[PDB]
């Protein structure tokens, strides 16, 4: 793939904006079209034991990249979580993205997390957004939960001025494990936010976090495609700029595109991923 320093990116992105936003726009589209005569199918999330389970009628977890449940006693469906592998950088399933958990796959969701040995869950959502309900709470308000045989106390609480920070522990009734949930609660109603350097805060932050050698950190937002794939971006790009002074947006977003659909759902948000990674490097 196709690599570009960090200085002639830079300038990329100068043109990218000339000319109305002209390259951005010619990009995203590319992005758009990319997985369109691929066939990539969804059995799983259209089978109609599994309708209740999607946040989203038409957004959907590719076959080849879901994550699966472990079989249970009584379903066959049992196995079936919205939610997909989506490859970091330099290191294939880095994250599950998913959708915001509905009350009816608290279950499954908890599930997951123990079944993949998630340590650190991004939410990049509030439960409500301008009147209307963007995911659900799958955590206790204080003490603790059961969700089927996890059950999830609540240790601490941090609010940050654009994110809170949540430590929980589950153990598994067949405390055991931590779970530790950056959840960023500045986004605004509509659009992205004005001022990317407290997200790259967040990012730097929740990805730090992330412990040797974990299991995949979950990332949702409401439909876990816009801004799930957008931290994925941003986070995988810091990690790439660290590393090799290299950065390569839309050859990574066009890769993940196969693993979860819509990943980066809009232009706005494309264009915006371009800005966190400018300031990024103009910072340090």
């Amino acid at each position: 793939m196709e690599a570009i320093p960090v200085k002639q990116f830079v300038k990329h992105i100068g043109e990218l904006y000339s000319n109305n936003q002209h390259g951005f726009s010619e990009d995203f589209e590319e992005v758009q079209r990319c997985t369109a005569d691929m066939n990539i199918t969804a059995e799983h999330s259209n089978h109609p034991e599994n309708k209740h389970k999607n946040r989203y009628i038409n957004i959907l977890a590719y076959d080849h990249s879901r994550v699966k449940l472990r079989p249970l006693p009584g379903s066959k469906h049992s196995d079936y979580i919205n939610a997909n592998y989506v490859d970091g950088y330099n290191k294939a399933k880095a994250y599950i993205a998913t959708q915001g958990p509905l009350k009816s796959t608290f279950e499954d969701f908890w599930r997951m997390i123990w079944e993949q040995n998630t340590g650190i869950i991004v939410m990049i959502t509030n439960l409500v957004e301008k009147g209307r309900r963007k995911c659900d709470q799958y955590w206790p308000t204080e003490n603790s939960e059961e969700y089927g045989n996890i059950i999830v106390t609540l240790k601490s609480t941090k609010i940050h001025a654009c994110y809170t920070v949540r430590r929980f522990s589950i153990r598994n009734t067949k405390n055991e494990r931590v779970v530790i949930q950056y959840h960023y609660t500045q986004w605004p109603d509509m659009g992205v936010p004005e001022y990317a350097l407290p997200v790259l805060t967040f990012v730097r932050r929740s990805s730090a976090a992330r412990m040797p050698e974990t299991g995949p950190v979950l990332v949702h937002c409401s439909a876990g495609v816009g801004r799930t794939g957008t931290y994925i971006v941003i986070d995988s790009m810091l990690q790439q700029i660290k590393d090799k002074s290299t950065v390569n947006v839309l050859g990574f977003l066009k890769h993940i595109r196969t693993q979860r659909n819509y990943l980066v759902q809009t232009e706005e948000q494309y264009i915006f991923i371009h800005d966190a990674l400018l300031e990024a490097i103009l910072g340090k």
